[PDB]
């Protein structure tokens, strides 16, 4: 068990090699007890953990210690609700509470270079298990897409004088499609995956530990109200991807802005889109549909998500 | 109709908004190997002015988006099904189109890639593979020739050449001219890399006796991944070369094939870690999945 790195593209690799039908994640089940609104787990199969083992070690190539932590979130003690769009916004608050003291807690280990938050939902990605959740991992390492932005983010930052992500989040208009006091929702330029919405703070902020207590609520209410839309633009819910891209850790960063990016994973005709080819292969992406008429389409279906705006 | 970029990562996106059979419209008949247009083309010969927006680059989307028809047979299911002779009349004309393209002197990339599995989105069930003539270097390329290149630089060789000499334990197949073996750094759950043994940079340096060895070597490891995990695995292959025209001595052409079954015979999704995070994880070593390849890889001998 080790994290080997490509030697051509210096991506990491994570080398980790109750009754039949049981949830594990509901209350009740050995590891997760009762009494609680969100729960965060450690993982089953750590991918890493405190005390890895020494690492396969081979001339040509690099590899460390897998030393980490992999945690699964349990979003809710109810099992059956399809999606985090289908919680009340106080649940949804709760979680990113929740996740924010584990991030605290990780803040202070020095063994941690990055706190990855991800979600992944439906069994057409490969979502066996029902149960809502999400997964974080504590990791030694900068996750190579996180690196590649924060560089590029640098760069810009050094040569133009300002946050370039600031800059986007001031432009965003006709590619949004919903904010609120504290948060912008929009189709980036650069839309890769057929539904792709980036959730940016208006405030310049790079860590989820930045965030006031009105920030989160309003954090609850753009992931709620943009994760609603994308269950209905399609016609039936859609299977997505969100990750957050925030700074490493443990401190602020002026040049890299964090953000929520969700790959809504459904053609507008409602046929799954796979990575294949293109897209593993090259790091080359396809769009059949413009990334101004997926906002418009969003939008319009978001406005039934709406309570008062 | 353009190709955007993502300002973050470098990455390009084309934004772009049974008819293989013989008899059919575009196809005609007496023909072994048919390289046609896409009817959905994501470059094109002709592209529209390119969609400009104040802080982001944009390009035209000039190029070519071919299909290879494989075989005038309908009901084939693998690339390794076929005969040797049919492998090598495949790679031989997508080797000619990339001698076109090189001398048309427009393109910057030949980028030869074949989706396998309705599992991963092939909806459509003739065998074809595809070719994108691109303005651009795909970005993983782009990553794989800079990293190559400074290997060079520190250490006077082809770092290719070094890991291709090296490779044993994980070999699966070696033939006169080409070595298939499961990186070190393999991230997807079957994954076996193919290289020429000597140096080589674009498709069209291969001499007629490598292209022959190439066809022996994809239909034998293909082959082996088609029943490692007891049932046909979809797979992703893609040919790793340098940028059109001219070789380098830092970068040398493989194919990278992306088995996308576990050993159990589930799929792997590319999912949160993957297109999110560009992080990858395997239940499996590299070393043991190299073992029951080469195990599965002896029966397709
Ligand atoms: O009893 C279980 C069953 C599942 N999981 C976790 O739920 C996630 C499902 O996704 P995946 O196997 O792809 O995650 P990874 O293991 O790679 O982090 C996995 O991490 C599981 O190990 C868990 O902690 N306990
Ligand atoms: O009548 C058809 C049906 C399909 N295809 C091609 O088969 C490939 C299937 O893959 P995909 O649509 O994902 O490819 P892309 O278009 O993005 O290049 C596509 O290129 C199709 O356009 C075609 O040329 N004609
Ligand atoms: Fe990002
Ligand atoms: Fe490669
Ligand atoms: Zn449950
Ligand atoms: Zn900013
Ligand atoms: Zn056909
Ligand atoms: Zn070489």
């Amino acid at each position: 068990m080790e994290i080997r790195k490509d030697p051509f593209t210096g991506e990491y690799i994570l080398v980790s090699p109750q009754p039949e039908g049981a949830c594990p994640f509901c209350p009740g089940a050995p590891e997760t007890g009762r009494g609680w609104d969100v729960l965060i787990l450690p993982n089953r199969y750590p991918v890493v953990t405190e005390n890895p083992p020494e690492p396969t070690a081979e001339d040509l190539y690099e590899v460390i210690p897998a030393r980490g932590s992999s945690l699964v979130v349990v979003e809710t003690p109810q099992h059956d609700v399809d999606d985090l769009s289908d919680l009340p916004l106080g649940q949804i608050k709760k979680i990113l509470t929740a996740v924010a003291e584990a991030q605290r807690k990780a803040e202070k280990e020095g063994n941690a270079a990055y706190f990855l938050f991800f979600r992944n939902k439906g069994k057409e990605i490969g979502v066996s298990l029902t149960h809502p959740f999400s997964q974080i991992y504590i990791l030694p390492v900068v996750p190579p897409r996180v690196r590649a932005e924060l560089q590029a983010s640098y760069e810009w930052y050094v040569k133009h004088g300002s946050c370039l992500h600031c800059r986007i989040v001031e432009k965003e208009e006709k590619r949004l499609v919903f904010q609120n006091r504290n948060w912008k929702a929009f189709v980036p330029f650069y839309a890769k995956w057929p539904h792709e919405v980036h959730i940016y703070p208006k405030r310049h902020r790079s860590l989820l530990t930045e965030l006031t207590d009105e920030e989160v609520a309003d954090l609850a209410e753009a992931l709620k109200i943009t994760l609603c839309a994308l269950k209905q633009v399609a016609g039936i819910p859609m299977p997505y991807i969100m990750v957050l891209h925030q700074a490493p850790l443990p401190r602020p960063t002026q040049y890299y802005h964090l953000h929520f990016e969700i790959y809504g994973m459904y053609r507008p005709d409602g046929k799954l889109k796979h990575a294949a080819g293109a897209e593993l292969g090259a790091s080359l992406f396809t769009l059949d549909t413009t990334p101004e008429e997926t906002a418009a389409r969003i939008k319009a279906a978001l406005q039934k998500c709406l309570k008062h705006s």
